[PDB]
């Protein structure tokens, strides 16, 4: 389920942009997933004190997982159709160890094209998101088959 060249261009261009805050950017799409998925949050024991968004965002622990979490995906990203051994560890530790459904994986790829088009409504069009969508198919689709592996799916 291969992106093509245009494609995988498509989506590193975006995320460029989203690196001049990576932070920024991964702070609210865990905010989005957390307001849109209120499950989600309760995964996160160091998180689960939050009760409102304007907690969430005051939260400096937040924003550094958030930027944990967008660093970690641009790598991922990076490595376009060959992101075995980037994929590999993340799958490991969030099906034995965080125990995250893929559903919840869903959700958050939504929330990262949401966020990604409130904070840049002009660079990324149609075709942008629909690059970012397999892109971010692709990852669920290879998690899912590490997760299928393991017994959580
Ligand atoms: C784009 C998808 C995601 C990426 C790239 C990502 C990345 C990461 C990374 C790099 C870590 C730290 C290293 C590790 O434990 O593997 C981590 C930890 C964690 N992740 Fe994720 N994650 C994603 C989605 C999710 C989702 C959707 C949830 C929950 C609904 C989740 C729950 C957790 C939890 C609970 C931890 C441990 C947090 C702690 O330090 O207390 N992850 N994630």
């Amino acid at each position: 389920m291969v992106l093509s060249d245009g494609e995988w261009q498509l989506v590193l261009n975006i995320w460029a942009k989203v690196e001049a805050d990576v932070a920024g950017h991964g702070q609210d799409v865990l905010i989005r997933l957390f307001k849109g998925h209120p499950e989600t949050l309760e995964k996160f024991d160091k998180f689960k004190h939050l009760k409102t968004e304007a907690e969430m965002k005051a939260s400096e622990d937040l924003k550094k997982h958030g930027n944990t979490v967008l660093t970690a995906l641009g790598g991922i990203l990076k490595k376009k159709g060959h992101h075995e051994a980037e994929l590999k560890p993340l799958a490991q530790s969030h099906a034995t160890k965080h125990k995250i459904p893929i559903k919840y994986l869903e959700f958050i790829s939504d929330a990262i094209i949401h966020v990604l088009h409130s904070r840049h409504p002009g660079d990324f069009g149609a075709d942008a998101q629909g690059a970012m969508n397999k892109a971010l198919e692709l990852f669920r689709k290879d998690i899912a088959a590490k997760y299928k592996e393991l017994g959580f799916q």
